[PDB]
């Protein structure tokens, strides 16, 4: 069994929790407050003194993108050879690129930084939307022909940045029906309409 | 060669995947981008990601240093003996390029007015490797595990840098210390970190360590 140890907000464990979820595994949300986090005695344990921190049985890991290459790689999410592997570290990567840029601008600088953001938003999406283009039409998953984690962490990129800038995918036909198309995967449509997911705040400083 | 490095004229988000190939025994072709051939614009726009490194293996062209290191990791047999070694590997890795991120915002952004604070932070960043290593056969062989990983090539470079840019920074990481000595000790990676192909590019695009 697994356990999420995190703030009660998606950010960087909603692509791992997507994955979880769609895949039909369990798990437990060990939800870590403010107040808490502020005494010091958990922080100071964490390997790099930051959240997620991941348990799967006596195995214990932190970093998001290690959680989702974890979780891809022991459930058979991860391509379906070396090519393929690498196809998908080279988007999963990309999505952190920007995940980044996206952070730094919701924590750092979002009054004086979103319309700059916005603006340089389709140059930052078009290389998703040309993956998809040379993968089948676009009719299937970012990378071959089965899902992958760096599909989960893609889609809450694309799930964000469409709250952060509603239309974003409007230009983008294969994104556009990439989301809806994933976002109706049974398991993960009924994720995404529950509480769990929606009573959440995407950031942890009200702005999204 | 197989293989084929697409890169301006610096080590960089290079320098750790180079040691890599030199330490294995691999040959590769580099490709060398000029400032005018990038402001051009005509190769950037064929990136992916608008960026650089590129990087092709046979017919196979990656973007992204990262999935770079974990190909050839995967590849070569330097990502852990298992699936549990293959996460903790990740692990690592993920944390150096949390570092790297900061380094590379410090010399591109804000050398100058920001060096202070970066150094002052830099022992707090650099103590979890400590811990990992001395958590590990007492840091004795490499950071995950008893075989070379291409995280152990991605840490390395990002020691070597933090030297340059803080010396003495390792001084309080006896184990970090010994582990640079060692591993620059390997015979094909010491021949390769003191020749001309190396030691005549800078470490970073503007002049600045
Ligand atoms: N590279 C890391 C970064 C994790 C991170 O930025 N953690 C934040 C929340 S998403 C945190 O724990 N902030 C609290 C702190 O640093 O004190 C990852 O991908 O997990
Ligand atoms: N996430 C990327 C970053 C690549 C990157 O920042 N590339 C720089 C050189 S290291 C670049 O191409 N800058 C030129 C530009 O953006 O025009 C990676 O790991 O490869
Ligand atoms: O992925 N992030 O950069 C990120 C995610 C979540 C949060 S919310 C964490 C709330 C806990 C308070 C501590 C904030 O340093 C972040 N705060 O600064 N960067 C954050
Ligand atoms: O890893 N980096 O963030 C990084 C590496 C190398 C460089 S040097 C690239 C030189 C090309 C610049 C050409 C000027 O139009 C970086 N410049 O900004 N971030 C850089």
């Amino acid at each position: 069994p697994y356990t999420v140890v995190y703030f009660p907000v998606r950010g960087r464990c909603a692509a791992l929790r997507m994955l979880l979820a769609d895949q039909g595994q369990s798990w437990k949300e060990e939800v870590v407050t403010v107040e808490t986090w502020q005494e010091g005695s958990l922080k100071a344990s964490c390997l790099y003194g930051q959240l997620p921190k991941f348990q799967d049985g006596d195995l214990t890991l932190y970093q998001s993108n290690t959680i989702l290459r974890h979780l891809g790689r022991t459930l058979g999410l991860y391509g379906k050879d070396q090519q393929e592997a690498a196809l998908v570290d080279m988007v999963n990567d990309g999505v952190e690129d920007l995940r980044c840029k996206y952070a730094s601008l919701i924590y750092t600088n979002y009054e004086a930084g979103k319309d700059d953001y916005v603006k340089a938003l389709p140059g930052q999406l078009k290389p998703f939307e040309t993956l998809l283009s040379q993968n089948q039409g676009g009719k299937t998953f970012i990378v071959g022909d089965q899902i992958s984690f760096a599909d989960y962490n893609l889609l809450d990129l694309l799930l964000i940045h469409e709250v952060l800038a509603p239309g974003c995918l409007d230009a983008f036909p294969l994104l556009s029906a990439y989301v809806g198309r994933l976002s109706a995967r049974p398991k993960l449509k009924a994720f995404l309409a529950s509480p769990e997911y929606v009573n959440l705040p995407i950031n942890g400083n009200g702005k999204q």
